[PDB]
């Protein structure tokens, strides 16, 4: 065991996508957010069918032990793409084994296939594993982010 | 004059989109990035046709004096959407007149129409106007961001 295989999920792999989401739940400690109100199978299908969403999964045999959810941003200034890693998680029982790194690597192959010139991801202050991983793999910038409630539309 | 009208651009408005991009160029001081290698009309059409890209523009009569480029992120954990402001600019000759605010407001109407529960935007340290605008309009978080070269795929 410990034969890890990485792939980009298609619309035929809703079962594996749901397992990625539970992984996300367990590992982000948001079991409710990620497992208890999942979309219907059509919704996931439509995600997985799309050219601008990428779901990557790592399998130790049958179980999903790593996943990565990204979005492709076709840019408007020029005919070029950027990729935005939204979420990335490896099973606690499978860390420091290169799975995250391999999913990013896989992601780079998808990017190359798409002609996307860059991939980016955001990390939180204190998320030290994530910060190390992306610092090893990327160029860091510190920035601000703001949420806005659309409720207040006038 | 100074009658400003805000709208979400459709695929019939490639001419106005190109003007948004020049605005972006002039105002971000990236005239090359934004004006000199624009996509072909089809590419823009396809952007403007899409349900997951939003281009908002403000017009003082015929000229574009404000624009906003966002992406809709249909989420995977749950059947819900988030909106990501990528770029936002108001003509230097038209600032502090509520145009940015009105484009965001417009954006909130689009979000509501989409069922999207939040909108977010990133700002740079020292971009004081932007920081004030989003601080007035949003809840700030400080975070890191990392670019990764897909070139190194192995
Ligand atoms: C971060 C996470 C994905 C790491 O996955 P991983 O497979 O263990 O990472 P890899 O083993 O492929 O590579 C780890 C590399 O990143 C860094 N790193 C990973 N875990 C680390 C840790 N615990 N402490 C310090 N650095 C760490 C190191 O550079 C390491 O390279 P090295 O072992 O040669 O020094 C996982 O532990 C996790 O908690 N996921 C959720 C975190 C997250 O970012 N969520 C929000 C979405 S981005
Ligand atoms: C930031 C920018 C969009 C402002 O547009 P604007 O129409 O002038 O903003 P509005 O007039 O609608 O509202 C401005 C509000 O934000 C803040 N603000 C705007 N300009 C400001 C400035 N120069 N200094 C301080 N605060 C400022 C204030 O809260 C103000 O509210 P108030 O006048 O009641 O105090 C524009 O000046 C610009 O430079 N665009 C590019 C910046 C950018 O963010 N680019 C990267 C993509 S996010
Ligand atoms: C509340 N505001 C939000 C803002 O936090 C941001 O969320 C980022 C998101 O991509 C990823 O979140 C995951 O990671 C972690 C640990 N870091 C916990 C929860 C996970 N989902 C991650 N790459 C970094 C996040 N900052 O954008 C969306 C938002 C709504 O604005
Ligand atoms: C180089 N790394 C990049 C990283 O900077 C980030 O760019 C953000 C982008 O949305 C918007 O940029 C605009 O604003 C400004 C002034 N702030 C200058 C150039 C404009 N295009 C803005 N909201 C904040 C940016 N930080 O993401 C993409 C990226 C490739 O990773």
């Amino acid at each position: 065991m410990g034969i890890i295989r990485t792939c980009r999920l298609g619309p035929d792999q809703v079962k594996s996508m749901r397992a990625a989401l539970d992984l996300f739940g367990r590992e982000f400690g948001g079991v409710a957010t990620y497992s208890q109100h999942q979309p219907d199978s059509d919704y996931l299908g439509n995600l997985l069918r799309s050219k601008t969403f990428i779901a990557l999964a790592a399998f130790d045999q049958e179980a999903v032990v790593g996943a990565l959810a990204a979005y492709v941003l076709p840019k408007f200034e020029q005919a070029r793409s950027e990729i935005y890693i939204y979420d990335l998680a490896v099973s606690g029982e499978h860390r420091r084994q290169g799975i995250a790194t391999a999913l990013i690597n896989l992601l780079k192959h998808e990017a190359n296939a798409l002609g996307a010139y860059v991939i980016y991801v955001q990390a939180d202050y204190g998320d030290d594993p994530a910060v190390a991983l992306y610092t090893k793999l990327g160029i860091r910038e510190e920035v601000m982010h703001f949420d806005i409630d659309p409720s207040t539309a006038t």
